């Protein structure tokens, strides 16, 4: 599915906010409130836009130790059962297929060192096709954001 | 600012559809559309609800190549000078200080490796304060998703 | 268990020499010889103090050869039994599980390098959940203190 | 200063309780209360016993983040200054010159890892001569024991 | 077999041309047509012209991906099944048996970083003998050219 | 420009031999002289088909050192000069911006490590942008070929 | 065994000259031929003098390629086996059990690099405690001599 | 210069001996006492013997720490001055420009570990050139020997 600067534009304001209301982007853009929803319904069965949400904050959720996991798994072909045995966990919120050294690349979002302790030690490490990790902690997280499409 | 299972279990409601209605979740918890609307509005100024907004797939808008890239710099000062410099490039959507080998560790998301060869080159390594990248790419990412308080 | 300045105070004094008298300490924050006896068993009973002993220089008990061993198992999994198996061994000090690429850091002290050479490979390498050690020997250790509380 | 079977027996005991009463050592290894007293006034003017002192639990003073850091320096011949300039951090409570990777292998002890990364950015990678930092975030340290002479 | 200025000159020309007519190289070198054709002969039976083939540019044709993956094997003496389940494989052009970190360091040749993964997974990471691969993914290839004879 | 089934079947002959007859593909495929003969025109202004040559083998050439080398730079933004400088030496017969630990990745042809040393030392690591080298030494090459298209 | 400054004459004087005549050093140092017979006596049961012998040159006998290797275990209590393996190969001229991160480290002296190729392949690489080897080739040995006493 | 299998038989027995007799060699392969003489001689000339020397052991001269250092520079170009200052150190036994990760690697031979700090510290990285030094300590030398030629 191709895009216009119309459908950029929409996009733009509707992710700022997602409540902007449809017919105050018909006057800004010069169309139609009826445009304005259709293009928006395109999107959506595009698979461009997922959803409507309310974005929290894990921080003030008190989330104060998040990381970067790098997995390496005993043997390669073991990543998809690997994977399977991860998705089931719930402090894991990202996981990813990459170049370079690790065989998954996965986000955990812990409360404390405490509770990261626990979580690599009794539901990651205790995945039998897992040989070691390297966890990343994060320190400071000062750039999070979007595409800006 | 601490919360109680109401908080929950609003949160979990509106983290899926921003749109569903105060007046639902007032019966689904047994409690005052008015409540909700208030208990909302205090996650707001606590900063635990940072907006409503509409989620994108860069997938979808042709964005093929993600990755991780990790900095290394001249010497380990020049951390908040290189940041400064990273944040003005909107391929970049994070950025993190983490533990381990690499000062800075970023996500760009790009739309092919020709894209990404380019920024590389002209906009990430130009910067001055930067010894070295390390980029990872993703080939797949199997988990996307959210803290689940 | 939370800590006046009174608290660090005593602390300080008997961090430095165990024996300097309670009607010393009295006289000198003015308060009574009891209150500082009490203020100290509370310290014993919260587990902040953890009891009275005499310090000992082992490099002029003749180890010459302290390191640091960081120790990879052959899967994640083996943590606790490899280290029940180490815990068993009186020239390990310490052990730590921590970030980065170890499963296990240990400290163990030594009198030589071939007393070293003799519990890498009798004691610690024939562990058999241990896949590999990497030792970093101490050369030198100018700095040895005490968090200042 | 070599030390004899009686030596041992007096460190052994007081490394356990500085305050055990010379006399019953002395009825225990079937000697005089006051060769007691002067073997363990040997081996103080010989540097064996340092002192006697109250230990401490950090993690009860609320020390949730230890660390060991690798610090990586500009160019070799540093390690003088960069030692210089470390000491007088007091979240640094050991530091040594090791084999391997690291110029210099040190402890930090902090409160939180919002400590940690102050002390990292603002102390410790303020300090000219580091290229960089990578730093073994403790999770657990179930070991923490002494030289059993 | 040893090798004249007769034979680089020809070498030089026909490198550049496989067409260059024999006759033209006669008249450019001093000689008769036919020592040019028994000399191009003897390097045939020699080994070291190897063919006359079309040159082709596999970027022209859609190959935005190359890569070098170094191979690492659960255990050495592998590497000859290892090789025999590579060659067996179209998007593998190159492989190479060398020093440094790899048991086996070979090219592959993909359209797409989506395709990249599909080989990965489900054809180079099946592989029995495989613990982990790491990719090198070219981003820019500004030299390809020849020994220069 | 997009090739159909007849331009891969003129390519998988042209690539096995550049010198088989236009006439002979002609009624291999079912078509006449002179479409094939365009065929291969366009694919010579698409870029597809880059030259006739003939290939040469450089271990019969007395080429004995194959090596991939990577360059580690002072700063990466000084790629383009180094480039620059590699692109000079005859004995560099590749070079890649990939992934990974080095700025740029580079394949040189030597006839002996005696050769190589000196090339090494003299030519490459002269560039005065270059930190470190890294060199892989090439003992086998069992698989070298084309893209199958 | 100690050793005089008489001694320490004796050793350079035959170190550099096996065939250099006891009653010249008599001479020389102002003893006796006598003592001097008696000196290099019981330095030889003492085991500081080992033999006298010619030394070699390998690279005029055409050892061209000299290599330490690193070698990596699947276990680390595999070291005696593997050593007991090693030990038998000709070409293994040295051996080391090191820190860092190597179980052993060799080196062996070959004379061209099909011969390395074909011991690390067929003679060390079959050995079965082995996981991988990572080779160092020697481009230069310009510093070669000995402990001077 | 070739050498037959009457000059390895001379080889073999004056490595083991310098100082069997050319008249038990002459008996032993069925030649003449002179040109036993004379095959040596030429041997000499040749280069491929050095010299006769008696050989020493480190250890039993109290060399209780040998060590492989792996040199690191600041750029690369630096090699030469960086292996003029190091020849100069006695305790640097041996040298090596090699692969892999270092720029050079030096033996050095030592009493004490104290001892080696010391060289470390003030005479090997206070070489203006060098950015780092990675010392692998032999804790275990098993293997020891020459080329069988
Ligand atoms: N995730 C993977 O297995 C990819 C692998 N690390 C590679 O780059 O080859
Ligand atoms: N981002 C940083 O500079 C922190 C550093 N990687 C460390 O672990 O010490
Ligand atoms: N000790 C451990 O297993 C932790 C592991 N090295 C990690 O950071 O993931
Ligand atoms: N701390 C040091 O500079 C010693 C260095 N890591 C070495 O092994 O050579
Ligand atoms: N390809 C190999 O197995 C060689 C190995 N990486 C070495 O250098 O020892
Ligand atoms: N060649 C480069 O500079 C790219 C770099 N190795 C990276 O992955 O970021
Ligand atoms: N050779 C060995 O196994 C020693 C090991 N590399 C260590 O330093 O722990
Ligand atoms: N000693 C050197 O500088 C050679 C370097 N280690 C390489 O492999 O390229
Ligand atoms: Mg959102
Ligand atoms: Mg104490
Ligand atoms: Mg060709
Ligand atoms: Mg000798």
């Amino acid at each position: 599915y191709l895009i216009d600067n119309l459908d950029r534009g929409i996009l733009e304001a509707l992710m700022g906010n997602a409540r902007t209301a449809y017919a105050e982007l018909a006057k800004q853009f010069g169309v139609s409130p009826e445009t304005i929803h259709v293009r928006v319904e395109k999107m959506k069965q595009a698979g461009i836009i997922t959803g409507a949400r309310i974005d929290v904050s894990p921080k003030q959720l008190g989330y104060d130790v998040g990381c970067f996991i790098g997995i390496i798994l005993k043997s390669a072909k073991d990543y998809p059962s690997a994977l399977a045995k991860l998705e089931s966990l719930d402090e894991v919120t990202e996981a990813y297929y990459t170049t370079g050294h690790y065989s998954i690349f996965i986000k955990v979002m812990c409360r404390s060192i405490d509770a990261l302790q626990h979580v690599l030690i009794n539901k990651i490490q205790t995945i039998d096709e897992i040989q070691s990790t390297e966890t990343l902690i994060v320190l400071q997280n000062p750039i999070m954001r979007t595409i800006k499409p």
